[PDB]
């Protein structure tokens, strides 16, 4: 019983995209997680991230209190600009 916190920086050089789908919502009253993670995506190369695992921040963007279309918006924008990407996510 512990909260497991890893930030993991993608190698986006190398791959164009992320390679995951998002489920859930942070928006309602009272969280965002991996739903899965496709083959030939960065987040599939570094390995460290599964399915079920919450998705805390990206970059300098934090998925607080965001509807789904907000946190598939978020990371479309940071996919679609050049640079790297940092995910931190809750081990489930
Ligand atoms: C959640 C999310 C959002 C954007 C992402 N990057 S992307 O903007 O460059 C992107 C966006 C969209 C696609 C493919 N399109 C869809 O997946 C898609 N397009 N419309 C959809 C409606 C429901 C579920 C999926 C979709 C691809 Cl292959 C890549 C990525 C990603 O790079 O893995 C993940």
């Amino acid at each position: 019983m512990s909260l497991n916190i890893i930030t993991v920086t993608l190698n986006m050089e190398k791959y164009n995209f992320l390679g995951i789908s998002i489920v859930g919502q942070s928006n309602e009253r009272g969280g965002i997680y991996i739903g899965s993670i496709m083959k030939g995506g960065a987040v599939a190369a570094d390995g460290r991230i599964e399915p079920g695992d919450m998705l805390l921040q990206v970059n300098e963007i934090n998925f607080e209190n965001m509807s789904n279309d907000d946190a598939v918006r978020v990371l479309r924008e940071i996919v679609h600009k050049p640079g790297p990407i940092t995910l931190t996510v809750a081990k489930s």
